[PDB]
């Protein structure tokens, strides 16, 4: 994509912490959440979950003609929700504003105007606080890392002129066909509007790349889980190579399950959530350290801190099933794996040694605030598949009926998630 002038770029400041010292940072909203329209004026090229034909016969016509806009400082909170002060970010669910109504959204942290900070998490403690308590069923406020481009694909795609900048260049695990601009160029190839989702729709590109999902979370339930594919960073894909949802979600070039360590579906219900050892009523601290044997990743463990307690990892819960691990390490994916019935797709793709390659080459961190289209969020919070009674269907305390998007969009409209204090570090030692 271009970038338009109808309104000026302003990313949001905010504090970090990075090896011992006070950064001083911004974030920028996705391009997926910009208004798309012509270089010539103000007609939209994309125009409620469609794009315009006349100016979009093409994806090649679609990006010579249309431009990504800016979001200025008015803009991040009365259409996005998005406030930020000191160290904090808080993410909103529903906002309505002027014409129209946004739905929760998606940022990466820049390292200056126009290129995102890399983080290299290997033999690093990550941390930061989270306060996850106005988030019900259904909803997922997530802080994750992904294998972007530095400068969100302008080096390489000569129509991305727009870049880190305006936030472009999203690729996860997911191989996402829902990005409206892959490999610079818009995506209005084969576009089908959703008919769940208004705003949305998929195109034939999808954009994949290796993703580090440090949490995964509402007030019900957290996850944290390790994607890899077998793809060099950025990676635009199409047909089979997408590995799209169905038959063909083992078959594409990145990992769609991941390697998960998610405590409800490990046996342990009160770990987290209303009032559990670790409580989401309130802040806590989540601490992730990538730790190396040679050099190489070979477990990724998790601390919590909440109220002056240091809380160890909760350990898997299947006695005489699954050793007690407590961690992400390889004997954990292939053992659950198996006790899940789960496909090892994890290790099919390179697994703990194609994870940490990945780590080694930097990846860039997002944070997030969504609800779930697909499947009503049952993966994290509820029982998934929900006619399953067999072990690892259990997810967490919600109602196989919860989630649906329309639901919670009308219900709870003032969801709300809030980041502080990201810190990273060498690893530390934790009573
Ligand atoms: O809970 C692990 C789980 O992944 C499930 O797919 C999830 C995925 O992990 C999440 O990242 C994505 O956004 O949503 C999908 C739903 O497709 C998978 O369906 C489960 O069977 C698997 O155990
Ligand atoms: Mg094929």
């Amino acid at each position: 994509q271009q970038a338009g002038t109808e309104t000026e770029e302003y990313h949001l400041p905010l504090t970090w912490e990075r090896d011992g010292s006070s950064v001083s940072a911004s974030v920028v909203i996705d391009s997926n959440w910009r208004w798309t329209h012509s270089t010539e004026d103000t007609t939209n090229c994309y125009d409620g979950n469609e794009w315009d034909s006349t100016l979009c016969p093409d994806a090649d016509t679609c990006t010579e003609n249309c431009a990504i806009d800016g979001v200025d400082q008015g803009t991040w909170g009365d259409t996005y929700g998005i406030t930020a002060s000191g160290s904090k970010l808080t993410l909103s669910f529903v906002t309505e504003g002027e014409y129209s109504t946004d739905i929760g959204s998606r940022v990466f942290l820049m390292a200056d105007d126009d290129n995102y900070e890399i983080f290299n998490l290997l033999d690093k403690e990550f941390s930061f606080d989270v306060d996850a308590s106005n988030l019900p069923c259904g909803l997922n406020g997530a802080l994750y890392f992904v294998s972007m481009d530095e400068d969100g694909g302008t080096s390489k795609y000569s129509t991305n002129t727009a870049g880190a900048k305006y936030g472009t260049g999203y690729c996860d695990a997911q191989c996402p066909h829902d990005m409206k601009f892959i490999a610079g160029k818009a995506n209005s190839d084969g576009w089908t509007p959703s008919d769940n989702d208004q705003n949305a729709g998929t195109g034939e590109m999808g954009a994949c790349c290796h993703e580090m999902d440090i949490w995964e979370a509402n007030s019900q339930a957290q996850s944290y889980t390790a994607h890899v594919c077998s793809v060099d960073g950025y990676t635009p894909c199409t047909g089979t190579d997408c590995g799209d949802n169905g038959d063909d979600r083992y078959k594409g070039v990145c990992d769609k399950d991941g390697c998960d360590y998610a405590a409800y579906r490990l046996g342990q219900h009160d770990f987290y959530g209303e009032g559990g050892t670790v409580d989401s009523g309130s802040t806590l601290t989540v601490i992730t350290q990538f730790i190396t044997g040679g050099g190489g990743l070979n477990e990724i463990r998790r601390i919590y801190q909440q109220g002056g307690q240091t809380i160890q990892n909760a350990a898997v819960n299947f006695p005489g099933d699954v050793d007690p691990y407590d961690s992400i390490t390889e004997d954990f994916c292939v053992d659950i794996k198996r006790y899940f019935g789960d496909t090892n797709d994890f290790d099919a793709k390179g697994g703990m040694s194609g994870m940490s390659n990945a780590l080694k080459k930097g990846m860039v961190l997002v944070m997030s605030l969504w609800d779930d289209h697909y499947a009503n969020m049952l993966w994290l919070d509820a029982t998934y598949p929900v006619d399953s009674t067999e072990p690892g269907a259990l997810r967490g305390p919600c109602s196989t009926d919860s989630g649906d998007p329309a639901d919670v969009e009308a219900n709870f409209p003032g969801s709300t998630v809030t980041f502080s204090n990201i810190k990273i570090g060498p690893i530390q030692s934790y009573d």
